[PDB]
């Protein structure tokens, strides 16, 4: 089997991005956030603290003749940013571009964190990291990818995300016309249970490439380009009047610059950022001070190569047996 869905930014900066998935019989669309940084597959639902709720579209399992309470189970998660939500599980049928797994945990809020609920696009995640990573308790859960995986033609599935633009996800095939060149793969470790690899390097702008092992994850569920600090810095020092702010959090730049690209090594290969993708604008409705996409991971405590760095890539988070990670340009 295969599955092909469109994945759609949430606002004009690519802030995140969601994908339409059916949950249910009869089916209630939800548009999720695929995160391959989490392995939880989590909604909006008829559970949901009232209060919390803000324009989501929320799953009802009493409407759903397949829903089946997973009997003691509670999940509880919090994310990098802070962010948090927790509640109960229900076992389901869920499809995502017409690739259908039954019985897959969909993981029904009862509480969520203010940032959660004041992002009205978001009904909810699915996660694509590895299910060692997922909350469940006291029965852990597999991720929608690892449910459908021995069914897939291949057992893999691909990131194409767009710069303002609609992007795909892609189950258990590879799309040779969506990429150019070659896709370049390079090892994975799960250690941690993310998808975890190692950059070969970087240049800013023209500049030359330098050659150094950037250890870190390929997370579709983070916005930014977290890289450590030295590697920030000098990408920012070819930025006229570009500083570190410790009052907005981050890089910021005068919005007049002309940013330049960035790029980074799988392999013996080469991804290019173009500028404008690490354009994240002004700090507030107004400013002309802008915020800056790439970022320093100092006290993160990991590097994430983020939308800003997946967007410029065809991705293949490859599921086999010994995982890999594949980069194409397109």
């Amino acid at each position: 089997s295969t599955g092909s869905a469109t994945t759609t930014p949430i606002d004009s900066l690519d802030d995140a991005y969601i994908t339409p998935v059916q949950i249910g019989t009869p089916a209630q669309t939800l548009n999720l956030d695929f995160d391959t940084g989490s392995s939880d597959l989590w909604v909006f639902s008829s559970e949901t603290t009232a209060s919390e709720v803000d324009g989501q579209t929320i799953y009802t399992p009493s409407k759903s003749t397949t829903a089946k309470l997973l009997s003691g189970a509670t999940w509880s998660i919090s994310y990098g940013d802070g962010s948090s939500s927790s509640g109960d599980v229900y076992t389901d049928t869920v499809s995502v571009g017409g690739l259908t797994v039954t019985g897959q945990a969909v993981e029904s809020a009862k509480k969520v964190s203010s940032s959660f609920t004041e992002d009205s696009t978001i009904d909810g995640l699915l996660g694509l990291a590895f299910s060692t990573l997922n909350t469940v308790s006291p029965t852990q859960q597999k991720t929608f990818f690892d449910n459908a995986k021995a069914s897939l033609d291949s057992p893999v599935f691909t990131a194409d995300l767009g710069y303002h633009a609609p992007g795909t996800y892609n189950f258990g095939f590879i799309d040779t016309t969506a990429y150019t060149g070659s896709i370049t793969y390079t090892a994975v470790s799960t250690k941690q249970g993310f998808w975890e690899w190692t950059s070969t390097g970087y240049a800013v702008g023209s500049g030359t490439f330098k050659s150094t092992s950037i250890d870190g994850i390929a997370d579709t569920g983070t916005t930014l380009l977290y890289l450590p600090a030295t590697v920030v810095s000098a990408y920012w020092a070819q930025v006229s009047g570009a500083k570190s702010s410790s009052s907005v959090g981050g890089y910021v730049f005068p919005c007049s610059a002309t940013l330049p690209s960035f790029t980074f090594g799988v392999g013996s290969a080469r991804i290019v950022i173009p500028g404008d993708y690490i354009d994240f604008g002004p700090i507030s409705t107004g400013s002309s001070s802008c915020f800056g996409g790439i970022q320093s991971s100092a006290g993160i405590g990991i590097n994430i190569f983020g939308d800003v760095a997946l967007k410029a890539a065809f991705v293949v988070f490859n599921g086999a047996t010994t995982p890999t990670l594949g980069f194409a340009s397109k």
